[PDB]
């Protein structure tokens, strides 16, 4: 592997880790992983990426590349969850 790999946990809106740091200007995977009972959809407005994930299923999202900066994202499935973020740098 020499893509950097990330993971993120989905579950009933909470999300874990809040806080990811990632490399900037880089193509980079996240696991994302639903271990809730409920679809997710990881969003953010800023990178106009959307991604659903089905309850008790992953899916590893590809970022082409991010511009150093601060990406705000949820579960837009399930309002009111965390409000997590990517932090590229
Ligand atoms: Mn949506
Ligand atoms: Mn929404």
């Amino acid at each position: 592997a020499e893509e950097p790999t990330f993971r993120l946990e989905f579950k009933d809106g909470v999300i874990t880790p809040d806080r990811l740091e990632v490399p900037a200007n880089t193509r980079f995977r996240i696991e994302l992983v639903n271990t809730g009972s409920m679809p997710a959809e990881f969003e953010s407005l800023e990178l106009r990426k959307e991604k659903v994930i089905a309850a008790q299923s992953e899916t590893v999202m590809v970022i082409r590349t991010l511009d150093p900066g601060e990406y705000p994202f949820f579960d837009d499935f399930h309002p009111g969850g965390t409000p997590a973020i990517l932090i590229a740098k």
